[PDB]
C-alpha cells in the first residue's frame, strides 16, 4: 500500500498539493496505493531545479553525458526484472512485454550513446574572401515530456534520453496509471551519474499538464497519447511559443493479399491483435483479406487461434495476454463490442463472458474476433484499444489500399504478401507513417524515427532517431571574418 | 495605373472579389497600381489548382524537378534588372538592395538543384534477421507562405523553392505592399517549365492569411513577419493541426571592443545600419562600444558618415537609400524617433528636418544617430525599422555582451575585435541564432540555416538549407521482409 | 584532321612528333591523327595546373558551382555537334551517343551542389572552451585516364568532382576517339572556368607512366580493362599517390521462372546488343532458371536478334554499328569461333553480315549462343562485342553461383516478381551493381558507381559522395583560447 | 620469463614456426620474455579461422555487435591497471601514459557501439518512373592491421573496432616489441561476447608482414610507422589489389607568436615535447618562437621545466619519463644529439650524461634542448623519436609559417596566440592534416577523424571516424522495379 510523490532534484519526494490519485492493480481491480498530484506549485519547483543544474550539464562534454548512458543501459539490463514487475503490477501486461517494453526503452538510451556524432554541425571555409561559415547545436534549455499508460518504460525513455544527451534538462509528466517505472528510471539516472534536477519526474492530471504548457521556462513539450489531447496539446503548447511534437492514435490495417503466406499472417495476427491485450498505438485492428477465399480461410486458422488464446494475471507466466488497465477502459471496449453486434458484424468468437476464477474483480475481457465489418460501423471507425479484431473483406487490392488510405488514422500498416510489385506499390503510395512489409508491427528501431502520419501526429519531427536530436537542440550560425593584426 | 489579380493554374487572374489595395510609389508618394484582395473563393480555387496539380509533379523525377529551378535560375538572371526595376518602384530600396534581395533568393534555387541528393533518405540492411529498414521522405503535399514587405524577391523564393523541389505544391501569400515581383517569379517558372497549380500566388490581407490558416488541405505554413503577427500565426496554425515555422523581427546588436578596427567597425554600422533605409529582419539597431575611448572615437567616426548620405529615388543610382514604405510606417518612425528624445536621450545626427525638393509627399526621412541609449527607453526595446541608429554605451565585455542577452528579440548580433578569445566566448554563449564575428549582418547563406533565437522564431525548424527540406517533407519509415517463395 | 593536346585554355600541338591513327570504324579506313605526347609535353601540362589551381581554391564553392550551371547549358546546346564527333570516331549510334553526353552532364549536375558537398562537421566543447572542427579542402592535383567507349560521360565523372572541389584536373583520354574531350575542356573555358584547371593531354602508356610519376600529381583515377586497372592502380600506389580503378566486366541476367517474359527478352536485346556490346555494364550472360524459361526465352530472342537493324552512325535508324576497331573484330570473331569449338550452339549466326556500301567498316551480326557451359572462355572472357551467351540453370541457388563464381563483380540483374528471391539475390551477390527487374543498373550521378571482386580497385567509387571524398583531404582543428581582453 | 605466441581462434595459440624473439624491460635492459614469429602456416591458419567466423558475424544484426562492444568497453575499465601495467613493462612509459594509450582507443570502442546508425546507407525513390534506387555497405570481408610499438593498445583498437563493428574479420600483426597488450585486447574481446575467429593476433616479422600483404583472402589492410616502412606496406598491399590506409612520421612545430600566454605555450611545450620520452607521432620536435624578445623568455621558462624533469621506471609513479624502446633506439638518438652539437645548434640543457642509479643498462636519456637550429641541420629534418625539442627562431609570423610548410611531414601543427586573424590564417594555409590553436596535441576525438598530409599519410581515408566506416565497407547499389503483376 505505497504512496508515490515526485523525484525532484535526486530524491523521491512528496508534493505539496492536497491532491492524490489513487492506483489499481488491474488483474485484481483492487487499489493498491497512491499518486501525488503535483500543483502549479510543485510544477515551478520542478523547473527551478532544472534551471539550476542545465547550465552545468550543457558544459558537461558530449562523450561525458554519453557515459551516462552507458552506465544507464547497464544498470537498466541489472534492473530487468524488478522494473519488468512495477510495470506489469500497474499495467497489466505480461511480464515479457513490460521487459520488451523495457527493452525498447534502452535501445534509445543506446543510441544516444553516439550523440558526440550525432551532435556534430556542419562547417564551410571560404564561403567569402576569407570568410568562414558554421553552425552549432546547442540545447534548448528545459523540456517537459507527457506520456501515457501504454508504455510507462518506453516512451518516457524516447523522450528523456535524446533530450538529456543533448545537454537539456528535461521533466516528465507521465500517466498516473502506473507510475512507479518512471521514478525508478530517475533513480537509475543518478545512480548511473545524471547530476540532480536534470531529470525530474512530475506526477499528475490535466493541472500539471496544463501547468507544463503556460510555464514560461519550458521551451519544448513532447507528448504520446490519444489523439484528441495531442491536437490540444499541440495546439495550448504552440499558442505558449513552444516547439512541440505530439503522437496521437491508431487504427491500423494488415492487407493480405491472395500470395501471402496465410500461415505467417494468421500467426502475426494472432500476437498483433491480442498481444498486450490490443493496448497498443501500433497494434493490429483491422484485417484485410483480398479475395473471398484467402478471407474465409484467414478467418478459418484464426477463430481457433483466438478461442485458445491463455488469459490470466501477469503472476501466471504462460498467459499470452492480461488485464485492460482500468475499469473504464474495459467498460468502453465492451460498449464497442455491443455496438459491433447492432450494426450487424459477425462475431466469430465472442470473448465477452470470458471470467478468471479468483479474479472476478480484475479488467478481464476474453479476445474478440468480428468478421463482416464494414466502414460504417464504429468497431472500424474508433480505436479501441482492447482485445478486439476486425476483419474487412476487400474485393481487390485498389479496393484494400482505400481502407486505410481513407481512415483519418495514418499510424501503421502492414501488407502481406511475395509480389515485389504489390508491396511496392502499396508501400509507396498509403498516407500513413510507418509501413510494414510481411512484418505487422512495423516500430522502427531507436536509430529510425517513429511517427505516424494523418491525425496520428502532429509537428514536423518524429521520435527518437536523427529527428529527435533535431527537436532537443536549436541551431546557432556563426560567420567568421577577421581583420589583419600581424 | 496597372491592375494585378492573383497568378492561379499558370495565368494573371483577376479577383472575383471586388475587393482592393492600394499600391504607392514610395518615392513620389502616389498611387501606382492595384492588387485583388483574395476572397475564400479565390484561395479555395489556388488550392483546387494544387491539389489537382501535385500528383504527377510528386511523380516527377528529382533529377527533373532539379531541372526546372536551374532554368529558373538562368530565367532571373535574364530578367535580373527587368524584375529590379519592379521591386524599387513598389518598396523603395534601390536597384542595387533589390538586385541582391533577387540573387539571395536566386542562391536558395541553386542550393535546390540539388534536391536528388538532399531527399535522399536513410536504408540499413538487417536490422533483423532477414529484415530491412529504410526511411523515405515524400511531399507533405500542399503548402504555403505568407511573406512581409521587405523583400518580395528573396523570402518567398526561401519558402517555395524548397517546397516545390520536394515535391509539394505550393500557395504564396505576399505582402500587397509590393507585389509584383511575386507574380512575375511564378510566371517565370510557367516559362522555366513548371507545371502550371505547383507555384499559386494568392494576394490579400488578413482573410486571406486566415483561409490558409483553416484551409483542410494545407498542410504547412511558413510565415515570416513581425513577432506579434507571427506567434499568432503560429499558433493557428497548431490549432488548426498543421506544421509551420515562422519568423520574427529584431533589434540586432553590434559590439566593438577596445581592441577593433574602429574604421571597419564604423563603416559596416552605416551600411548595416541605414541601408534599405534600417528596413531589415538582419539590419545593424544597437550599436554597443566598450569604453568611453571606443564610444566617443566611434560617434566621431560615424557622424559625417551619416550626415553625407545620398537619399533618393531608386531611380538615381548615386542614392545610398530612399523613401520609408508607407506614410503610415513613416509616422510610426517619426513618432518612435520623438520619444528618443523625451526619454532622455541625446541624438547627434537628426534626419527629419530632411525633405527632397519637391518630393514633399514621399515616404522620405533621413538619418537619425542616437547616443546615450539606456535599457529603459522605448527605442532601445522596440523595433524601429527605420533609419534610426542608437548607441548604447558598455563600460565593459561583461556588460556589453548582457545587453543583447537580456533582450527579448534575439536574430542576429555581431562582435568586432580581433582577440580570438572575446569572440570564441561570445559566440559561444549568446543566445542568439545568427551570430556575427567581424560580420555586421551574419545573414547565414542559402545552404546554411536561417532562423533567430527567442522572440524571432517560433517552431522547430530553420528557413532553407537542410531544415526547409525536413519541414517540407514527411518521413515514411518501411520495415520489410519476405516469406521463402520459389528460390527454394 | 589532326587534334594535339589542349593546354592552359587552347589546342595546342605536342613537341613529341608523334601521332596515333583515328579510324572511322564505320568506313574502316582512318580519318584523323592525335598527338602522342612526351614527359616535356605532359610536364607543361602540370605547369598550367600548378599555377591556375591555388586562385581556383580561392573562388567560394558557390561561384565554382556556377561554371558548371552554365557548363550544363552550353552542353545542351551543343548536344548535337557533342554526339556527331563522338560517333564518326567511336562507331556507336547518334542516340546512344547522347545518352554517353547525358550521363555525364548529369554528374555535372551533380557537382552545381558542391557547397553544401563539401561541408565538414563541427563539435562545440569537446573538452572545456576547445572546439573541433574539420575542413575538407582541395586534394591539389587530379589525373584521370578513360577507355574508348566513353569519351564523354567518364571524363566528367571525373573532373567534375574533382575541379568543384578545388583541385586542377589532367585528363588522358583514349586516343581512339578524342575529339570530344578537347572540345569537352573547350566548352568549359567558354562556362568561364580558368585556364589551366581543365587540360587535356593525349597519349598511350608513354603518357600514362608521366602521369604515374608525377610528383605534383596527388590523385589518380581509371576506367578500362582490369589489368591496366591493375597496374595503375599498382604503380599510382606506389609512388605515394591515392587512386581509384575501375575493370573488366562480365555481368550475367539470372530469369527466374515467373519473371515477365517480354520485359525481359526486350531487356537483353537492349542491353547485350546496345552499342555492339561494347560496355562495362552490358548483358552477356542470359541465365534462364526454368528449363521451359529458357526454352521460351529463346523462342522470343531469335527473331530480335535476326532483326537488329545494322548501320553505320549515319543510319539514324540502326540499332548497332561497327565496333570501334579492326583489331576488336578479330577478338570477337575469334571468340565466336571458339564458342563453336567448345560445344556451344550458336543460334543466330552473324559472322556473314557485311554491309553494302562499307564492306571494310567493322559489322559483325548479332550472335547467339546456347548450352553455354561456364568452362567455356566465350562464358569467362569479356567479349565486347555483340555476343550474348545462354547459360541453363537448373535453380535459385544454382544460377546465382555463376555471376558469384565469377572473377569480375560489375553488374548484375535478377528478373521475378517473387519479392523474396530479389532481395535475398541482390542482398547476398558478389556484385556492386545490382538490378531487380533492370537490366543495366547504372547508378545515378548522385548515387555512385563501382564493381567488386575484380572490377575496381581502391575504397572509393566514381560520382556521389564518395567522389567528393577521392577528390578532397580532410583537416581538423581544435581550437581554445587564453583568458585576455574578456 | 614468459612466452607468447599468437591468439587464433578464441585461445592462445604456440606457433608452428622455428623462429622467436626477444622482448627487453626497457627500464632495466633485461630479456622478461620471447615473442613467436609467425610463418606464413601460421598466418594462413588465423585467416581460415576469419574466413569460417565472418559470415555468421556479418549476419548478427547491427545492435547486437554494438553491443559487444559496450561490454568491451567495461572490460577496459575493469582490467585497466593490470593492462597498463603490461604494456608500461613491455614499451616503458609511465602507468600514467600507459593509461591515455588505452583510454584513447576505448574511446573508439565507444565511438563505435553506435554502428547501427554509422553503417545507414542511401535511399532513394522513384529515381525512375517506378524505379526505386539505394545503397548497402556491406562488409569488406577480411581484414588487418599493422601496428607500431609505441602505442600497442591505441591503435589496435584503431583498426578493429571499426573493422569488427563493421562486421568485418580483424587480423592484427602489432609491434613484437611490445605485444602483451593486443593478446589480452584480443581475449578481452573474447570475454566480451566476440566469436572466435573474428579478432586474431598474429606476431611476427617482415615475414609476418609480407604474408599479410601477399594474402588473396585479405582485402584492406591499415599500417602505422614509419615513412619509409608505411610507402613500403601502402605500394605492396595496392599491387596485390588490397585497399590500403598508411601513416607515418612526424615532425610536429609549435609557432609561439608575441601575443600568446608563454606560461601556457612553455607548460604546453614541457608535456608534449617531453612525455614519454618524445616517442610519439604526434609529439613536439620544434619550437618555433616568433620575434626575440619571446624567444628569448621562452627559453627562460624552458630550461628549469626540463631539468626538473623526474626520469625513471614505470615503477617509479613519480615520473614524467621511462626508457626508450630499446638499445638500438638510444644509439639513434644519442647519434643524433651529437649530429646537432656538430652542426651548430646551441645545447641549452643537456641530457647525454646521465645514468640512473640502479637502472644503468636500462635505456635511459635526459630531455635534451638544443637552441638556435636551422633548417639544414639534422636534428631539424629527421624523426627524432625521442626526448630531443629543437628550438628556431623565425623573424616573423610569414617566416615561421614556412617552417612547417616546407616539411617533408605534414602529420600535426600548433600555432599559440591571442590574435583571431592569425589562427586562422595559420590554420587554413598550413599543408598539415591536424592543426592545434593553442592546443599543443591536436590527435582528434575518435568521433573525428586522424591523418596527416604529405609524406605522413597514404590513401584517401582516415582513421576513426565516419572516414574509419568507409575504409570498412563496399557499397553496393540496387537499382529496383517491378512489372505489374498480381495487384489489379
Amino acid at each position: 500500500m505505497y504512496e508515490l510523490g515526485h523525484f525532484i532534484d535526486g530524491k523521491r519526494v512528496a508534493g505539496t498539493s492536497g491532491r492524490v490519485s489513487n492506483i489499481f492493480n488491474p488483474a485484481t481491480g483492487e487499489v493498491q496505493g497512491t499518486v501525488a498530484l503535483a500543483s502549479d506549485a510543485d510544477l515551478a519547483a520542478a523547473v527551478e531545479s532544472a534551471k539550476a543544474a542545465q547550465p552545468k550539464w550543457a558544459a558537461t562534454n558530449p562523450q561525458r553525458r554519453a557515459r551516462v548512458f552507458m552506465k544507464f543501459v547497464q544498470l537498466l539490463n541489472d534492473n530487468m526484472n524488478e522494473l519488468a514487475e512495477m510495470l506489469s503490477r500497474e499495467h497489466g501486461k505480461t511480464i515479457d512485454d513490460a521487459k520488451g517494453d523495457i527493452v525498447r526503452g534502452l535501445e534509445v538510451c543506446e543510441f544516444v550513446i553516439g550523440i558526440p556524432h550525432l551532435q556534430k554541425s556542419e562547417f564551410t571555409e571560404g564561403a567569402g574572401p576569407g570568410i568562414d561559415m558554421y553552425s552549432i547545436r546547442q540545447p534548448v534549455g528545459i523540456g517537459a515530456g507527457i506520456t501515457p499508460f501504454n508504455f510507462p518504460g518506453m516512451i518516457p525513455m524516447w523522450m528523456f534520453a535524446p533530450a538529456i544527451a543533448c545537454g537539456n534538462a528535461f521533466i516528465l509528466k507521465p500517466s498516473e496509471r502506473d507510475p512507479s517505472v518512471p521514478i525508478r528510471l530517475a533513480e537509475l539516472m543518478i545512480e548511473a551519474g545524471l547530476p540532480a534536477g536534470i531529470l525530474n519526474v512530475v506526477n499528475g492530471d490535466k493541472g500539471a499538464v496544463d501547468a507544463i504548457l503556460t510555464h514560461p521556462d519550458i521551451a519544448a513539450v513532447s507528448f504520446v497519447g490519444s489523439t484528441p489531447i495531442a491536437r490540444y496539446v499541440y495546439g495550448t503548447a504552440a499558442m505558449n511559443g513552444k516547439r512541440a511534437q505530439c503522437f496521437g492514435g491508431a487504427k491500423n490495417h494488415m492487407i493480405i493479399m491472395p500470395d501471402a503466406d496465410l500461415d505467417q499472417a494468421a500467426n502475426a495476427l494472432i500476437g498483433a491483435g491480442y498481444g498486450s491485450a490490443g493496448e497498443r498505438c501500433m497494434a493490429i485492428s483491422v484485417a484485410v483479406p483480398v479475395g473471398e477465399e484467402t478471407a474465409n480461410r484467414l478467418i478459418d486458422k484464426l477463430v481457433p487461434m483466438v478461442e485458445s488464446l491463455r488469459i490470466g494475471p501477469y503472476t501466471d507466466e504462460k498467459a499470452d495476454m492480461g488485464p485492460v488497465v482500468t475499469k473504464e477502459a474495459e467498460q468502453r471496449i465492451r460498449s464497442l463490442i455491443d455496438s459491433g453486434i447492432e450494426q450487424g458484424a459477425k462475431l466469430v468468437v465472442d470473448g465477452r463472458d470470458f471470467k478468471l476464477q479468483g479474479y472476478e474483480n480484475g479488467h478481464f475481457i476474453g479476445g474478440c474476433l468480428f468478421d463482416d465489418v464494414t466502414p460504417d460501423m464504429d468497431i472500424y471507425k474508433t480505436e479501441i484499444f482492447g482485445p478486439v479484431l476486425s476483419v474487412v473483406r476487400a474485393r481487390n487490392y485498389e479496393e484494400a489500399l482505400s481502407l486505410p488510405m481513407k481512415h483519418e488514422y495514418g499510424n501503421g500498416v502492414a501488407i502481406y504478401t511475395r509480389d515485389g510489385d504489390a508491396a511496392r506499390d502499396f508501400a509507396s503510395r498509403i498516407n500513413i507513417g510507418m509501413v510494414g512489409v510481411n512484418v505487422p508491427i512495423p516500430v522502427p528501431l531507436a536509430y529510425h524515427s517513429f511517427g505516424g502520419w494523418k491525425s496520428s501526429s502532429f509537428g514536423d519531427l518524429n521520435q527518437h532517431g536523427t529527428d529527435s536530436i533535431k527537436f532537443w537542440t536549436r541551431t546557432k550560425t556563426i560567420t567568421s571574418r577577421w581583420p589583419s593584426g600581424i
